[PDB]
């Protein structure tokens, strides 16, 4: 029942965030949430085209860089063009047939918009500083470590389109398909999405911004330069990012857009308390497979988990969640001169 | 037949370098090679303490370092610390009793001092970047990798010393001791000197360069730069060791000092060039120790290794023997702003 033009006649003001008439008319002089007006605004003001990065020095400082440095600098690059090829396609997929918001419906399609440039500046990179890239983007789909984070992420999304393709083909209720019980339910279907835009706030206010660590921790040993100016950029659109998902969940559970989520929220505020927790393990790990033949000038595996433990306590407050963590200061402060906006704050407050 | 005063009106214009009449008067008004005149008033104008440096920052980059650049940086500077404990008494106790011209006798005992200064300035670095510098210093003596090279060198040494005393105690001819049959041959003994100068020709000109190469990656790489101060002074006395050595080793090949040595030397010209060779491999070998668990920016195995063979070739045709490495250019050209000296040319040309 998703209808690409609805023939209702509805008040978009009234409408909730999800699951209520899919949008009709675009329109853009009134809104529900202004905040995801100035979003699409804000993310329109920050376009930028990779190929505006000179990456061509990092060429050189890549080859010049020992095997374990290589290692560390283009897991961390495949594993952020992992996130973004996902971020680049799912949000569209798994969001767009439940919006019945049109200034969260712009939103979405501007944010997966913004990640496909994100894709495409990481092909920027690659091509410029391996001979080879085939090997690189081939390694991506089969690499054990990257495969494991790959899998969990995704079924969030999957598991949300699945259920929401019966939903619009079944209506609410129990049904027979080829003799098995098929049990549509809007409050599952609910809990599935809030469970997703939990997973996925992980991903762009945590994994990334371990990512962003790494990166910038050669850009300070004046290595990679190139790599640099262009997560420079990419880590000021991510704030946006996380700034949205961090507003649907939060105007999810206080219950103000849909008394209901309010509910289903706070059933599963156990579960998205272990979601964040089994993500910031899971970059620790990750930690682990980066500095498994070494370490760096300024970067380590203690002090990138320390940052996982620092930057995780802070998304997950915003999130009305508990703290995992030990309350701890900022362990690389001058991660802070990197991820800096006039226009967005960009480091974690 | 050593005597700390001979009494012999003797022309010291006419002695030969070595294994003449012991020197009585130290007189500086005249010399038969005035390359040792020189060489003593070069080194007196080069006087420095290792106090004069202020290595304080280098602890801090010394915490901040990779352990597997903790490791090449402390490998290095304890095999130095093992050359220079060498080199800080070798000189005198093995050439002293042997000399006699002044200008040799005096240069040789100032040489032998700046070592001893060297050894200092290492002891000035390991207490500043360390807390336990016992640990360094014990580890010197019972490190496999260093004992192996510090047997070799040593060796030259003892042999020569212990021929010495023989001659000096039985003089020349086949004798009787406790049973045993003691052949003291001034030939032979004239063998084990020019053997020994060919050792220590390559330790100062070969394996200390090698040394040098590791410090100023650091320093490149703009940290140890407090280090690389020292390495630049001990660097400046180190080309007039080598001078020296590459002097006496000429005057005594070419026949001019003594016929009979000219003979020795064509005798073992084969033995000096396997004498070499096998030091540069040992250097190669070294290098495969400080990279085994990784390398850093700018230096690695297979630089090093190049910059051995181009270094080696260099001494070699120096001291007049064929090379043993294909022509090379300089694989380092970088380490020439650090070998430089207004007073003496301390890079090899």
């Amino acid at each position: 029942a998703y209808t690409t033009f609805s023939q209702t006649k509805n008040d978009q003001l009234k409408e909730p965030m999800f699951f209520g008439q899919p949008v009709n008319v675009a329109r853009y002089d009134q809104q529900k949430y202004d905040i995801f007006e100035k979003l699409i605004e804000k993310q329109l003001s920050f376009f930028w085209r990779p190929e505006e990065v000179d990456v061509s020095r990092d060429r050189i400082d890549y080859q010049a860089l020992p095997e374990h440095e290589k290692h560390i600098f283009i897991s961390n690059l495949k594993y952020q063009t992992l996130l973004d090829s996902i971020q680049g396609r799912s949000p569209n997929v798994a969001l767009l047939p439940l919006i019945s918001i049109p200034e969260l419906e712009t939103w979405v399609e501007t944010w997966a918009f913004s990640e496909t440039i994100h894709s495409r500046s990481y092909t920027h990179i690659i091509r410029n500083i391996v001979n080879d890239p085939s090997v690189v983007f081939d390694d991506i789909v089969t690499n054990e470590q990257i495969q494991k984070r790959a899998e969990g992420i995704s079924s969030y999304y999957d598991e949300l389109i699945e259920m929401t393709s019966y939903w619009h083909l079944l209506g609410e209720g129990t049904h027979t398909v080829n003799g098995k019980t098929v049990t549509v339910s809007l409050r599952e279907l609910k809990k599935k999405l809030y469970l997703c835009l939990m997973s996925v706030n992980a991903l762009e206010a945590i994994r990334f911004y371990v990512s962003f660590a790494c990166s910038f921790a050669f850009a300070e040993r004046e290595l990679m330069e190139g790599n640099a100016k262009i997560i420079r950029l990419i880590a000021r659109d991510e704030a946006l990012h996380l700034t949205g998902t961090q507003h649907m969940l939060n105007l999810l559970r206080s219950g103000a857009d849909d008394p209901e989520m309010a509910e289903i929220a706070e059933e599963c505020k156990q579960e998205c308390y272990d979601l964040f927790v089994q993500a910031a393990q899971q970059e620790k790990d990750w930690a682990d497979y980066l500095f498994r033949d070494g370490s760096m000038i300024g970067l380590n595996k203690d002090i990138l988990c320390q940052y996982v433990e620092y930057i995780t306590n802070i998304r997950m407050q915003a999130v009305g969640l508990d703290l995992p963590f030990q309350t701890r200061s900022n362990p690389i402060p001058w991660i802070n001169t990197w991820l800096v906006s006039d226009n967005v704050q960009v480091a974690p407050q």
